[PDB]
């Protein structure tokens, strides 16, 4: 028997000039189950300035709920993206009893009112530099990078991580025309970008 809700988008963009977003949990099992939610750090072990509403309820099985996330507090910069967690957890309502209990991770992006457009719209702006053996990208927007995909001359980059606003990663090269895509704000992917070295 397990316990996972689905979500309803795979990310969530938050405007903090607003009042809050909405994100849907959808159990769709035949049993009832209990939500639990929560918003964590960028590195998913502290908790974020923000709460669910509700942050623990019973949903029955085959059906919905749509969920409000509100900024609670914090500091965020007003030019770039800040990145951060809401994860769903489905709880339970000689012998052996079982559970299987999941808690599903998605990206909160926090965009500042000044920040603009789509990430997608400027993502293609993405240098790419070799540094010693390895790929360095190099992020002049305000958006984090998510790839979706990645190549050099065709050939698969593993260790594919995000980009952070105004920041760099690294990569490994497989050894021996950089390819990319995003994926976008409705969790579909980007158009093709492609640049040199």
């Amino acid at each position: 028997r397990v316990f996972s809700l689905h979500l309803g988008a795979t990310r969530v963009v938050y405007n903090p000039a607003s009042s809050g977003e909405t994100l849907t949990v959808i159990n769709d099992q035949d049993y009832p189950m209990l939500v639990q939610s929560e918003v964590l750090s960028e590195d998913q072990k502290s908790p974020a300035p923000f709460v669910v509403t509700p942050p623990l309820f019973r949903l029955d099985g085959q059906q919905s709920s749509r969920l409000r996330i509100v900024r609670t507090g914090g500091e965020f910069p007003p030019d770039r993206e800040s990145l951060q967690w809401i994860c769903v957890k489905g709880i339970p309502p000689v012998s052996l009893n079982v559970q299987l209990s999941v808690s599903s991770c998605i990206k909160l992006f926090v965009r500042p009112p000044a920040v603009k457009g789509r990430p997608d719209d400027v993502a293609g702006k993405v240098e790419w530099q070799r540094a010693g053996n390895r790929l360095k990208g190099v992020n002049p927007t305000p958006f984090y990078i998510n790839l979706s995909t990645l190549t050099v001359g065709g050939k698969e980059v593993k260790e594919r991580e995000y980009i952070a606003p105004f920041s760099s990663r690294e990569y490994p090269l497989p050894a021996g025309k950089v390819q990319w895509k995003v994926i976008t704000d409705y969790g579909g992917t980007s158009k093709q970008f492609e640049a040199e070295l």
